[PDB]
């Protein structure tokens, strides 16, 4: 089941189900007819079962959790739009985009190539250099006031270091991606295990949970990472190309990356796409693909966007590196030095194209302190890209009828 455009039937549905889930729960102000029961949830739920590989811990069709500021979160207001990205097929053309530029750019534009990571969208608001609000995505228009929780730095300053050609804008709204580092996602995943909560599945969900804490003391201890990857509303600034915006974005002391090339033309654009995907695996934190933006600010407003995504950028996206499947039995395997290795056998899954059911656990302590037990539902990363791994179990799936490991 290698999904071709099935992801386009799913990404634009699921994420279009969070919108109303925000509005309904977070606002007491729903926009469409149904509630409690939808409609799209529904044609979504049915789709996820068949084609079954689209399931994720953070899908709104196996989730419900509110809640309301403690602070965990209550509604703010994004200064500008706050929209998604159109998707380049895994795999292929594309160019339909770069030739859509034929239209009204004048094929002499300039493409910005940035790495598109996994994590929670985070818009930040800095008035006169003082960070005021910092909120989640919401429904694009308005989001959850997570300011106190993100204030707990360490990548996101309270202030903007001034002067020497980048005078702090009267108002600056940047927008970026909060994430956990791959290794010390795991170094927390076990550090707890219990003591209140449970182990997280992916760092994609780990980053969400830690952001939305009630006590900001909790989130001041977990690290979290911040990488600013675009502009929202602006007053008394705005560049002329995006980079330009990024020299400024560190002059002021905001976490930028990458790994950003530019990228004179479509040839150098596949030069990076085909470079990552091959090289995508070997980095600090998970990257779903490559996001390509036309450098010159004018051309962007000149091409314009819609209320779904901009016309001036496509998100090129590699095969998904994780999936969710049921850990049927960790049996064993034997080799040549001192130890046998607890190979975890599960039900089949299509991740990174290849269908696999043979994800690994290195050692005794490796196991256990990942919170896994025979019968559990598990998430597996194609982290090599070779031998599959296991990030964590999704505990909210109870059953209670499945238990600890042994073997002597």
């Amino acid at each position: 089941q290698t999904a071709p455009e099935v992801l386009r039937q799913w990404q634009a549905l699921a994420e279009e189900v969070r919108e109303h889930q925000f509005r309904y729960y977070v606002r007491d102000a729903p926009i469409i007819s149904d509630a409690e029961f939808d409609e799209l949830l529904r044609r979504l739920e049915a789709l996820e079962e068949q084609h079954p590989e689209l399931r994720t811990p953070d899908s709104p069709t196996q989730l419900v959790g509110g809640a309301g500021f403690a602070t965990d979160f209550e509604p703010v207001d994004h200064l500008e739009r706050m929209l998604s990205l159109d998707n380049a097929f895994t795999a292929d053309e594309l160019a339909a985009w770069a030739g859509r530029i034929h239209a009204e750019v004048g094929d002499a534009a300039h493409y910005l190539c940035e790495l598109k990571i996994d994590g929670v969208a985070l818009s930040l608001v800095y008035r006169e250099g003082r960070l005021t609000r910092a909120s989640t995505r919401g429904d694009g228009r308005t989001g959850e006031d997570v300011t106190l929780n993100a204030r707990t730095i360490a990548d996101v300053p309270e202030r903007l270091t001034p002067g020497d050609d980048y005078p702090v804008p009267e108002v600056l709204e940047v927008r970026g991606e909060v994430f956990f580092r791959l290794d010390d996602f795991q170094a927390l995943n076990a550090s707890l295990v219990e003591e209140g909560k449970a182990p997280f599945a992916n760092p994609r969900n780990s980053a969400a949970g830690s952001l939305r804490q009630k006590d900001p003391a909790v989130t001041a201890r977990r690290r979290l990472r911040m990488i600013c990857h675009g502009l929202g509303h602006v007053e008394g600034f705005r560049p002329a190309t995006l980079h330009q915006a990024y020299l400024a974005l560190r002059a002021w002391g905001l976490p930028v990356s990458e790994h950003t090339t530019l990228a004179t033309d479509l040839a150098g654009v596949r030069e990076r796409i085909d470079y990552w995907g091959e090289h995508r695996h070997e980095v600090d934190h998970e990257i779903d693909g490559v996001v390509v933006k036309v450098d010159e600010v004018a051309l962007q407003r000149r091409l314009g966007s819609t209320s779904r995504a901009p016309r001036w950028a496509i998100a090129y996206k590699y095969p998904p590196e994780e999936a969710q499947t049921k850990l049927l039995d960790i049996r064993v395997n034997v080799g040549r030095t001192g130890r046998i290795t607890p190979f975890a056998f599960m039900t089949p899954v299509k991740v990174a194209g290849s269908t696999v059911g043979q994800a690994t656990l290195h050692n005794a302590s490796e196991i256990k302190r990942k919170g896994v037990l025979i019968g559990d539902t598990v998430v597996i990363r194609k982290a090599g890209d070779v031998i599959p791994e296991v990030l964590g179990p999704v505990v909210e799936l109870r059953d209670g009828s499945e238990r600890e490991f042994i073997m002597p």
